[PDB]
């Protein structure tokens, strides 16, 4: 009975929509241009399928189409349905109709994965039953099974294109692609925006509370940074210094901005400041992404195995080096692997400024050495284990050890994930 729901595009997302609508008792059909789409064996037996073609006649029979974010609304089959007046929505719309649970909604670039994870942790630590998903993580509809008290949704612009009246409790854009992302603010109860990104500030009614974060001294009731005369950096709310940047494990100005964004999201949903700061103190970062591993004899060890190129490693050295400079710390840096023909010259100035030793590993250690020599002490290691042990020998309190190799891993490892896992095992075996 009732109108036909047609899911356009299967995959992980489409599977969740087919099963959700079927479970709810809707008449559902699914179509996908691939003859054997991923998920074809994961949907109920009675559901009509039209695979091997995007079935335009079927789509034009629909009362509503659930479009995968992997399929553009501009596809001609979908355009025919839109011209006929058929509702075209996505899985996020289905989720919003199904629950009034408060949503923290996040969109933007790749900075958003750190914020999504951290605000989820802050909420959990504050005692909330939280479910985190969307975009590339858990399918949004699957989060309902948890009966959560709070949803944290990381949303792509593609998901937002088919979402209306999201009515999030709080929403933020972290950087017509701009217009798609700003659909995240439709009906938002509260807004957070980035003072350092003019495009993040939405046009919302004057009645909507707004709070900002940014990497400068904040106005009353906004999030920012404050420096002491000696250079010590504090995360701040208005005139109030909250926590020293050196008391966080995550480091660098991008991570300070991520933390400030999370404090603002948490304040919007009522998380106590005391709980949020304790979460901040403990958060180690995302795996392999200048990830804090452990402190051994007053030296912190950082796994940036994801830094597979010069530009990424330059940012990591600069960020961590500037972050420990006030305390007079220096970086012990592990570099090397497959250099991919890169110019390593751009690392020299930052190594000279912030590093006390570089330990070279891997196939292109010779070409890296030519690019950086004179800038600091250079050692060589035949294994990652030896490199970590040499870094431990060369460091003292307030120094850091950084694996940020500027190189691919495949001469000695299966992937940067393997290399980072092995670095973490090496660090954990230190005595």
């Amino acid at each position: 009975r009732g109108g036909l729901k047609v899911v356009a595009g299967l995959g992980i997302s489409g599977v969740s929509a087919v099963n959700f609508l079927h479970e709810q008792g809707y008449q559902v059909a699914v179509t996908d241009s691939r003859p054997t789409p991923p998920g074809h064996d994961q949907i109920p037996a009675g559901v009509k399928t039209s695979f091997g073609q995007l079935d335009q006649e079927l789509l034009l029979q629909a009362e509503e189409i659930i479009l995968s974010p992997g399929l553009a609304p501009q596809l001609p089959e979908i355009q025919a349905a839109i011209a006929k007046g058929i509702s075209v929505v996505g899985d996020i719309q289905l989720l919003r109709r199904a629950t009034d649970v408060p949503i923290v909604a996040i969109t933007g670039s790749n900075a958003k994965s750190t914020v999504t994870t951290l605000i989820g942790l802050m909420a959990k630590d504050a005692g909330k039953k939280v479910a985190v998903g969307g975009n590339l993580g858990r399918p949004a509809l699957d989060l309902l099974k948890d009966q959560p008290e709070l949803l944290v949704l990381e949303l792509s612009s593609f998901q937002l294109e088919t979402t209306s009246h999201l009515n999030a409790e709080v929403a933020v854009v972290l950087n017509g692609y701009h217009q798609a992302k700003h659909r995240i603010f439709q009906g938002a109860k509260k807004v957070v925006f980035n003072r350092d990104d003019a495009l993040s500030r939405p046009l919302v009614p004057d009645t909507t509370p707004m709070q900002s974060f940014g990497l400068n001294a904040p106005d009353l009731n906004q999030y920012g940074v404050l420096r002491d005369a000696d250079g010590t950096l504090w995360l701040a709310r208005g005139l109030q210094r909250l926590i020293k940047s050196s008391d966080l494990y995550i480091q660098g100005m991008h991570n300070v901005a991520n933390a400030l964004a999370c404090l603002a999201l948490g304040e919007a949903i009522g998380l106590p400041m005391e709980s949020m700061l304790e979460t901040l103190k403990q958060f180690k970062g995302l795996e392999h992404r200048c990830e804090y591993v452990k402190t051994v004899h007053d030296v912190r060890y950082y796994n940036d195995s994801k830094g597979t190129n010069v530009g990424a490693t330059l940012a990591a050295i600069d960020g961590l080096g500037a972050a420990i400079e006030v305390k007079k710390g220096k970086v012990a840096l592990i570099l090397g692997g497959q250099g991919k023909g890169q110019d390593f010259g751009p690392l020299r100035s930052s190594i000279e400024k912030y590093a006390k030793v570089v330990v070279l590993i891997g196939e292109d250690a010779p070409v890296i050495e030519q690019a950086i020599q004179g800038a600091t002490k250079i050692l060589h290691a035949a294994t990652l284990k030896e490199a970590v042990e040499l870094c431990q020998r060369e460091t003292q309190a307030e120094d850091v050890v950084l694996l940020s190799p500027a190189c691919a891993s495949f001469d000695m490892f299966k992937s940067y994930n393997d290399r980072g896992q092995q670095f973490v095992a090496c660090v954990n075996s230190l005595v």
